[PDB]
C-alpha cells in the first residue's frame, strides 16, 4: 500500500509546505510516491540536512501520528510566534511551514530561549528545527536585536551546535537569505532539549512513528542489505 | 566461518567495554554475528563517528592482531592515566575501555601533550580515540585546570581538530555529560599524531588488520556494489 | 562504452594532473574504468571531499564538455595566478593541475577576492576548487602576509565555509603542508559566488555535463536502487 502523493516532495510534506494539501488521514505506508521531479518543496529555499535518510526512516511506516510538541500560546510568552514570511502565498496569503515556528525577538534584546520535551508516546519521535541564515547583519539586527547568536540542540544521542554565516546568496523564490533544516529521532523516555539566543526557528508540530519491522537501522545501506538478501 | 559475538555491539568489542569477556584467541571471519537488539556497546554513551563504516571496513578480515600502541607506564609521566569512571563496574569494579586511556591533569595545568606513532606492522592499523564533553565548566576545571582546550588529530590522509561542547544532557546510565568516538586507519609506512592541551582520551591499544581481498576500498556502498556483482 | 583509463584515478582526471594525458577527445561514457590500486591522482596530496559522490555523479554521462571558467589574464590582475609546486615535474617541470589556479599575494597583503559565474550552459556545471592548508604560520605570512583567513562559498542550494587548520603532517611526496578539494554541482540558471582573503585554490577550467537519464539524483545509494530493480 503506497502513499500517494502530489507535486510536493517529502520535505515539502514533512515541514508542512501550505501550498501541499496533504492533511489527510493517512497512517501506514510500504512506500512513498513521489515525482521524479518535484516542485512544491520547501517555502524558504536552503538546506535540508540528511535528506536522503529521511525518505529511508519514513520508506515503510506503521502506526503513524501528527502531534503538537510545543504550542505557540504558551511555550513563548517573551518571543514573536508570527515570524510569517511572503515566501509563499496560499490563497495569495504570506504563510509559513504549518509544523515551524520563525521566533523572533520583540521590545527589546532577542530573550534566551531554553526549552525541552520529553518522549512519552512509547514511540520514536521525529522532531524538525531550522537555523535561519541572515543575508545581512542588518537584517539579522532587525529581527535579534543582535549580530552574534548560536543554537543548540541536545539529546542522549545527537548533540551539535549550529552557527549562522551572514552572506548573501543569489535571489531564489526572491530570498536573498537562507533557512537550513536539522532533524532527529528522539527515542522513548528520552528529552530533546532546545537552547537559542537567536536564529532559531523552532519545532511547533512533531511526528510518531511506530515504525514496526519494515527495516532494521532504518538508515540507508540498512534497507538495501535487506532488498538484496530479498532478492536472495 | 562467521565471528560469534555475544550480547555486545562493535562498539563495545572494538573499545573494549568490560562487560564484554570477547578476548578470545580470534583471527580472521567471513561475517560479524551481532544481536539486532545489543545492550553492552558503551560504557560512557556517547556519539560514535563513522559507526556504519566501521562495520562494513571489519565485514570481512584476515590476519588480526591486538597490539599495545602507547603503553600507560611510560607514554604519560606527566599525565594521569587513571581516569576510571563508575559508569560500568565488572565484578562491581569501577573501571575504563581496555583500549583507551581517559588522560587528566595532576598538581598544576594540564601538561601539553604530542604524542606520535609509526607504523611498521605492515598492515593496515585502526586507531581509536575520544574527545571528552563536560556537562559543566566546573567539572572541566577540575580535570584539566582550564575552560579552553582543543583536540588536533594528524595523519597522511586524515587531518581534524575537535572541539569540546560544554552542555548537559539528559543522564544516561547515570551520566550528565558525554564522549564522543573517533577511528582513522593508518597505513603502512605513515604516522599518526596527537597533539591536545586537554579533553582528550587517548589510544591505548590499537589493531593491524590484514583485510586481504573479501573487500574492495573497505567502504559500504563498496560492499554492495561486489554484492550485487556475485548475485549477476 | 566505457571510459578507458591509464594508471591515473578520477580525482587526478578531475583536478588536471600532469602527469596524466587524458586530454582526449572523448565525450559520454557508460562506465569508467580506473585501476583498483592507482598512482597518479592528487600532485599536492590532501583530502579530497566527496570523492566517492563524484565517481557516483559521473559514472554514466552524456555530453560532456571541458571549458574555461575564470581566466588568469583577466580574472586575478591583483593577484599571483603562477603558484607553481615542485610537488609534481611533467617533463621535470615544476607544475600544477591544469584545471585550479593556486592564487598567493603580491607586494603587498594578499587583496579580498570577489568573483562570481553565473551558468549559461543549459546543463550543470561542476565547479572544482581547494583550501590551502599550510604547515606553519611562517609559510602562511609568506604567501598571504597574514596569519588569518578563510574562504566562503555561495550558491543557491550550497553554502559552506572554509577555515584552514595549520599543523604539519609527516612528509608525503616531500609535502608538509597539504591540499583539501572541494565541489559542487551548480544548476541551470544559478550562480557560484567565491569570496576570500587568503588560502584560496581558485577554479580556472570547469565541466558541463548534459547526464541524461542514465541516473537519478545521481547520489550513490540512488545508483544502487537502480541497479537492483534492473536485476529484478
Ligand atoms: C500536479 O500538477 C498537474 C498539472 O497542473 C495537475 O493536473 C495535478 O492534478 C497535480 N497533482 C495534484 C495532486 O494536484
Ligand atoms: C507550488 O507549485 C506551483 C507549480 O505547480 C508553483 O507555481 C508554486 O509557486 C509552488 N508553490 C510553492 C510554495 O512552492
Ligand atoms: C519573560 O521575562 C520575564 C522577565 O521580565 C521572566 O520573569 C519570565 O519568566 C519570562 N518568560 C519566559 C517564558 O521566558
Ligand atoms: C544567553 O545566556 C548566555 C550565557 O549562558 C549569555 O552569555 C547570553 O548573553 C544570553 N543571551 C542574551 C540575549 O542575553
Ligand atoms: C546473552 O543474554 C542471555 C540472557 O541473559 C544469556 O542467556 C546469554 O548467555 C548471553 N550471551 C552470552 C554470550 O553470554
Ligand atoms: C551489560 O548488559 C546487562 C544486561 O544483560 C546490563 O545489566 C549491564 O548494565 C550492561 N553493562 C554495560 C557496561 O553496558
Ligand atoms: C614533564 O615536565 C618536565 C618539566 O618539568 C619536562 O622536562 C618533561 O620532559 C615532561 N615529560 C613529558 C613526558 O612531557
Ligand atoms: C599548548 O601549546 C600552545 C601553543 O602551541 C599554547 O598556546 C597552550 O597554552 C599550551 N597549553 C598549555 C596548557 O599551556
Ligand atoms: C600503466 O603503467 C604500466 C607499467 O609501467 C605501463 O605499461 C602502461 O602503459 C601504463 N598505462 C598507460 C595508459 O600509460
Ligand atoms: C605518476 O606515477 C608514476 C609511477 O608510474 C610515479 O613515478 C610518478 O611520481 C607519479 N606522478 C605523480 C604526479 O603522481
Ligand atoms: C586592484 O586594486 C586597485 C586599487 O589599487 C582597485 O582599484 C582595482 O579594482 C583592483 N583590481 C581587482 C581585480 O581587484
Ligand atoms: C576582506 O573584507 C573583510 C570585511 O568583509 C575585512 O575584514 C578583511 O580585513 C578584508 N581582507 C583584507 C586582506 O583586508
Amino acid at each position: 500500500a503506497p502513499l500517494q502523493l502530489g507535486n510536493c516532495s517529502v520535505a515539502g510534506w514533512i515541514l508542512g509546505n501550505p501550498e501541499c494539501e496533504l492533511l489527510i488521514s493517512k497512517e501506514s505506508w510500504s512506500y512513498i510516491v513521489e515525482t521524479p521531479n518535484p516542485e512544491n518543496g520547501t517555502c524558504f529555499p536552503g538546506y535540508f540536512a540528511d535528506y536522503e535518510e529521511l525518505r529511508c526512516q519514513l520508506s515503510s511506516v506503521s502506526s503513524f501520528e501528527r502531534f503538537e510538541i510545543f504550542p505557540k500560546e504558551s511555550s513563548w510568552p517573551n518571543h514573536t510566534v508570527t515570524g510569517v514570511s511572503a515566501s509563499c502565498s496560499h490563497n495569495g496569503k504570506s504563510s509559513f511551514y504549518r509544523n515551524l515556528l520563525w521566533l523572533t525577538g520583540k521590545n527589546g534584546l532577542y530573550p534566551n530561549l531554553s526549552k525541552s520535551y520529553v518522549n512519552n508516546k512509547e514511540k520514536e519521535v521525529l522532531v524538525l528545527w531550522g537555523v535561519h541564515h541572515p543575508p545581512n547583519i542588518g537584517n539579522q539586527r532587525a529581527l535579534y536585536h543582535t549580530e552574534n547568536a548560536y543554537v543548540l540542540v541536545v539529546s542522549s544521542h545527537y548533540d551539535r551546535v549550529f552557527t549562522p554565516i551572514i552572506a548573501k546568496r543569489p535571489k531564489v523564490r526572491d530570498q536573498e537569505g537562507r533557512i537550513n533544516y536539522y532533524w532527529t529521532l528522539l527515542e522513548p523516555g528520552d528529552t530533546i532539549i532546545f537552547e537559542a539566543n537567536g536564529n532559531l526557528i523552532a519545532p511547533w508540530y512533531a511526528f510518531a512513528l511506530s515504525r514496526g519491522f519494515g527495516s532494521g537501522s532504518g538508515s540507508c545501506i540498512e534497507h538495501i542489505e535487506n532488498e538484496i538478501a530479498e532478492l536472495a
